[PDB]
């Protein structure tokens, strides 16, 4: 039935999480630059008539990589296509998201469906298959559902979310762990222009000035299980897939056009199949690619499909990510999908942009869409939970488009760790960073969280906590290094013999087991930082806390290219 | 009425300890030496004492330069007097404020005046250190002191004033201004016994080496020149002695003479005498003087002769007196209670009666002693545990018990663990091992010695494991866990942790068998030279 997404990360221009992301959004930024020389000269290529474009949306640090958290030796980190490498970042800290660790992922049926459609770093050298690709992941966590990779260009990842939604429903995979990466290395390939890119280096979505793309670059996972299950283990769930469907364009004017008729038929028949009224749904993030052929068909499509069933004029808002980071290939998808459950969770619908007169092509006035150029709460109806589409389609003809509905559900001891103590300061900067920004977490949900649903590493700090301002007091005192009685930190490594104590003998488990059971937190602590096993479960009684998204685990930045 | 000594430390001629001594008695060694240059340029022969001048001032929380401002015969006597406490199997902790008296034999002056130095201060030293409440004094009457001292600690315990008595005597030799019979040849020494009520040292489950079960003092009184000898004050001495307590003679086989070879004469006819008076029976008491093996060691001579009878009655065997080839021509044997002894032999006696001997030391002032003492007849892993102030005298801790586990084929295992365990103080330099036989044993203190890696051996300085052991402090479960440990078996972890500076209660690790405890070495004092400033 439904299919709940308990998970998510990502990496965009502009956003190196998430976070950003949404922050970006809400403030209509757009994240798209001049191509600096520092990935190739523009004047080498440029000619105005050779590229006609200058702009992308670019990832920052595309060369970074933490080889040795993944058991990889660092030389062979020079090898791998940093769309690997990244890919291999965000997909650990979507299970990481969700709470999920490699103790708990051990052996799990969790498939990986991974977008992906490019082979730059690989030709540049001249372990680089898209077959490995998806491989890493499951090779490093012990995964044991199908990895495969997805190369449907630019619907690559929403194409991939269908086959994954479709093996939850049929029990053959119990969580899936979907994406895209899209890296633009070369001149050569953001090249291709063909046509389709934009010579103002913008993605004019919906507007009649509309010229082409301008190439983005990304990297976004989600991770899905059967709604069943992620209520019963007491998942966070972000929001659920209610219905999703795949199909062709056939024979067009040109392989890669568009056929009206293919994406209307995609639309109507996701509808018919789930029960799915049009009038329920009130936003669609559109493939909404800027290009002059294709917006129009686009939306004449979706507009058409919608008013077979009603006669509702201007109830849907539409808009399009790639307005703000540019067209992400691969990872489009999983971008689109994640701006709608940050908007779905936030109750709020964001700019889209380069918006200033309506394509000629389209009449908006007696149609059931209108462009959302507004920061505005999302309002519903009655009890409705908030219903949005996404739609992704390739050059190859190969469409896709999802249905997602709004999830409407029924002194405290934090631990950090991390591989090297370096990456602890990262972690706890972070944190404070995350507290700092969010003044209404729950305190018992976040520490519920760092103690069972993160791994515990080599590298260990903890405290106690009764407030938020008393946390974030606490991570800057361990920060800055001034004493604090309440802060606990070791190597693990370090204590072992300070430790066996209570690994062997009979009445110091019963004391520690006790200790647990009355929470006694300071000594817990100590324990835990030097390395001492504790049974979490045995802190909680009647009330047991549920874990939360917080920041995932931030990774080394290493810099690896080229040999 | 009886009193037991329940502790002893010795340091003679030729003898660091009275193991030594005891050894050089049985093999009739004479400690007797030519006064070297070192001492000063040179009667050239002297029963000399080594090194004199080492001192653990530290030990003691004595200023390194205040050790060089005391007379070596103080110094030498708080190591001895601390070390008969430790034999005993008492520490610091359980002397704390202990009615403990403290009678000193001390008869010489000669550092003070080559420059605190006190007789009130040199008794006065081991109660300041230790906390003891009993009165402490010193007793010069010459030779006799030590037996003096032996006298009036008796007394005192009898009638309750003290519950425990350090009675010592200590002689040097330092200037050469202070400095077949012939005479005597000097001799240097310090030792020290432990003394109780015999009901309470049976009742305490101490040790015991033997009972006084008679004593007495009195003057010689107007002699021709006030330095000559009264045969019939001693004969006053002994008989009185022997009525008021009810010993017959008969009952006596062996008198420590205080025998300088000068005077003999008198002695020997005054006991004979004495004993005569009682019983017809011939030739049944051997007499000895230890004074023929180490010189007269003055103030302590009355201690080394009590020492050498017990460690007779404890080996139930009489030693040679030396330097006797034919009887003193003043004296008649043959027809006499007594016999010089200059054999090795078992000392033997009949139908299960206790062997009793007696100690007689007479001063040079006039002040005559005499002691009874009676034979005392009373009726799976360990865990060995040492410590020492710092680490090379935990070293030389363990070198000495590996010596005595060695030299003592019959040491009993849980007796020596119990005396390690509650009869040392636990101080900041620790090793601590397991060991379920003699060579198992033999083996740790060997590896610790020889820095080889063994399973069984665990060592620590307590400085250094604070964060460590808190764990266990505080925590009640974790009490429970040790208590668990040492209620009763693993031994291994409670060693781990009383290495640490973990506090262990080692009652617990006994059900109602519980060990006594024995005599061991004492503490090995860092040998420190300090002399005038």
């Amino acid at each position: 039935d439904a299919i709940a997404i308990v998970g998510m990360s990502g990496r965009y221009p502009g956003a190196r999480n998430v976070r950003e992301y949404w922050d970006n959004l809400v403030h209509a930024r757009n994240a798209i630059r001049d191509i600096p020389t520092s990935r190739w000269d523009v004047d080498k290529y440029y000619d105005p008539v050779k590229v006609y474009c200058k702009s992308m949306g670019m990832l920052d640090d595309i060369e970074h990589f933490d080889p040795l958290f993944f058991n990889i030796p660092p030389s062979e980190a020079e090898l791998m296509d940093p769309q690997h490498r990244i890919f291999l970042q965000e997909g650990y800290k979507a299970f990481e998201d969700a709470g999920y660790n490699a103790r708990t992922l051990n052996e799990k049926k969790c498939g990986v469906y991974l977008g992906i459609m490019s082979n730059e770093y690989g030709v540049m050298l001249n372990g680089n298959s898209f077959a490995i690709a998806a491989a890493r992941i499951p090779y490093f966590l012990n995964l044991k559902g199908p990895a495969i990779p997805i190369d449907t260009a630019c619907s690559s990842s929403l194409v991939g979310t269908h086959l994954a939604r479709q093996a939850l429903i049929n029990k053959e995979i119990d969580m899936a762990l979907v994406g895209g990466v899209s890296l633009y290395l070369t001149p050569e390939s953001y090249m291709s222009m063909a046509g389709m890119l934009s010579p103002d280096g913008q993605c004019k979505a919906f507007d009649n000035g509309a010229n082409g793309f301008v190439p983005g670059e990304g990297a976004g996972a989600l991770v899905l299980k059967r709604l069943k299950d992620a209520e019963a283990d007491r998942d966070h769930i972000y929001g659920i897939i209610i219905g999703s469907g795949i199909n062709q364009d056939g024979k067009t004017n040109g392989i890669t056009a568009p056929s009206a008729k293919s994406q209307m038929d995609l639309e109507r028949d996701i509808y018919e199949t789930y029960g799915i009224h049009p009038e329920s749904i009130s936003y669609v993030e559109m493939h909404g690619t800027g290009t002059k052929q294709g917006d129009p068909i686009e939306l004449e499509a979706l507009s058409t499909v919608f008013q077979e069933k009603t006669d509702k004029k201007q109830f849907c808002a539409i808009g399009s990510v790639k307005s703000n980071i540019g067209h992400t290939s691969a990872a489009a998808g999983v971008a689109g999908v994640q701006k709608v459950l940050l908007c779905m969770n936030h109750k709020t619908l964001v700019p889209t942009l380069n918006f200033t007169t309506p394509n000629e092509h389209f009449e908006f006035e007696h149609s059931p869409l209108y462009v959302n150029t507004e920061l505005k709460p999302w309002e519903t109806a009655d009890g409705k939970p908030r219903r949005a589409c996404v739609s992704s389609f390739g050059y190859s003809g190969t469409n896709a488009h999802i249905v997602i509905e709004e999830y409407q559900p029924e002194s405290a001891l934090f631990v950090l760790s991390a591989k090297k103590e370096k990456q602890l300061k990262a972690y706890a900067e972070a944190m404070k960073d995350f507290v700092t920004s969010n003044e209404d977490i729950d305190l018992e949900d976040m520490a519920y969280t760092l103690q069972t649903g993160r791994e515990a590493m080599d590298y260990r700090m903890a405290f106690l906590a009764d407030s938020r301002e008393m946390l974030i007091k606490a991570l800057d005192d361990y920060l800055a290094e001034m004493p604090n009685g309440s802060i606990f930190a070791a190597h693990v490594k370090t204590k072992k013999s300070e430790i066996k104590l209570f690994e062997t003998d009979h009445d110091a488990k019963a004391l520690l087991q006790t200790w647990i059971e009355k929470k006694r937190l300071e000594k817990v602590a100590e324990l835990w930082v030097k390395g001492l096993q504790i049974d979490w479960n045995k802190l909680y009684g009647e009330y047991t806390p549920r874990r939360i998204s917080l920041p995932a685990y931030p990774f080394a930045e290493e810099y690896y290219w080229l040999p």
